[PDB]
């Protein structure tokens, strides 16, 4: 049958896989493999860049289970433009804070995996009002054009 009778919900920081996870004693009754369940996290979550990535190990009826790591927020990429978080290889010399409409697009592009948008400007329209919540000044977005 294999049915999603239930699923585990937990949250942990990237790169913190330990032998004593929050589901350790709650997974031994399924896989019975701790190390084999941790090594799959230290190389999954850690592979991001300082951020929380909660996993949802789906527990089927009594056959097998699933697992997936949720990627970080778009903000993690916004810091690239200005230069707040760890970053390198920039167009400027050595300054951080405030960017242009070119930077926002530099990220929106790769951020078009599921986004139902083809135009970079059509997918950045939302990215321009995102970082604004953190504390950045959007510039380079004049009176757009729509038909």
């Amino acid at each position: 049958m294999k049915k999603v009778v239930a699923v585990v919900k937990l949250q942990l920081p990237a790169g913190k896989a330990t032998p004593a996870p929050p589901v350790g004693p709650a997974l031994g009754q399924h896989g019975a493999n701790i190390m084999e369940f941790v090594k799959a996290f230290n190389a999954a979550t850690a592979n991001m860049g300082d951020a929380i990535v909660p996993v949802e190990i789906t527990i089927y009826a009594d056959r097998s289970f699933t697992f997936v790591t949720k990627t970080p927020p778009a903000s993690y990429l916004i810091r690239k433009a200005a230069g707040l978080e760890k970053g390198a290889h920039k167009p400027g010399r050595e300054k951080v804070g405030r960017i242009t409409w070119e930077q926002v697009l530099e990220i929106a592009k790769q951020k078009m995996p599921d986004l139902n948008t083809t135009d970079l400007e059509a997918a950045a329209r939302m990215i321009a009002g995102s970082a604004r919540s953190m504390g950045v000044e959007v510039v380079g977005a004049p009176e757009v054009k729509d038909a």
